[PDB]
């Protein structure tokens, strides 16, 4: 059974956001443990092994819908120079995607997709949980400084 | 500190063909699942997992010897439409990198950066067994036919 056009596109669309992101928190967390930050690497890692969970669901259900996967187009990665940039970049990628999801749901619950609307929803719950740990890292480097942040980031992990 | 420059470059051109397997590997993986064909769906799914890995421990390489891993460029993905074209273009995919895996370790040998030329050694060991089981499975389509194949599959399944 072909699904909602609109819904395949927007599924494709969240994908795309979540292939990015794989992408560049899989090179953000290698650069912490190239670093020595052993805590933002295990972190980092850990939201692209999620990110990677999401695409397939994603995946899975384009699929099952009768659409078309797109893992053809790569979106633009924005890989930080810093540790502080890198953090950044990460809430800017997660706030767009948030936004996109949001609408996502609308429609899909609009066109009474409920499948596909609850399964957006616990994605989206998902990346709230990054986007609350990403605010409380940057305001303690806001707070801190990057320089002194590192410093404890090295000496609280041991 | 700081690698050879073409060793960098080798190991940048070998991580772009493992990001290229990767997607192939999960979207047929995905889409064998939703055929209903389970066991191709589990020996895709897992060829996609190890090239996952073959990419980290190239990012991992990359960065430590201090060049910049590219995860921005994303190269040609060759979906095939049914099982054999599928599996054809893996065999495809492997056959490219196996040469440029082959090129690659004799020249880390050349400038003594032996670290880098096992790595690929053990990564091209990998891809040779995947090359092994593509051929035998090819065969059988071949045999088979693959409107015969196919129905082999789900009567053996379930
Ligand atoms: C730069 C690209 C990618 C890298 C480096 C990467 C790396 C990894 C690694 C290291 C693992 C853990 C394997 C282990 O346990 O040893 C993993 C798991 C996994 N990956 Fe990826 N991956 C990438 C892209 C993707 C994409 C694009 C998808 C789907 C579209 C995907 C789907 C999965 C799934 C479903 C798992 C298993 C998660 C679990 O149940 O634990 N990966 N990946
Ligand atoms: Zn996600
Ligand atoms: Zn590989």
């Amino acid at each position: 059974m072909k699904g909602d056009t609109k819904v395949i596109n927007y599924l494709n669309k969240l994908l795309g956001n979540e292939l990015v992101a794989i992408n560049q928190y899989f090179l953000h967390a290698r650069m912490f443990k190239n670093w020595g930050l052993k805590r933002l690497n295990d972190v980092e890692y850990h939201e692209s092994i999620d990110e990677m969970k999401h695409a397939d669901r994603y995946i899975e259900r384009i699929l099952f819908l009768e659409g078309l996967p797109n893992l053809q187009d790569l979106g633009k990665l924005n890989i930080g120079e810093d540790v502080e940039e890198m953090l950044r970049s990460d809430l800017a990628l997660e706030l767009d995607g948030a936004k996109n999801l949001r609408e996502a749901i609308g429609y899909a619950d609009s066109v009474h997709d409920y499948v596909s609307r609850d399964m957006m929803i616990e994605i989206l719950r998902d990346e709230r949980g990054h986007i609350d740990w990403l605010r409380t890292e940057l305001d303690l480097i806001q707070k801190m400084g990057l320089q002194n942040y590192l410093q404890a980031q090295i000496r609280e992990e041991g």
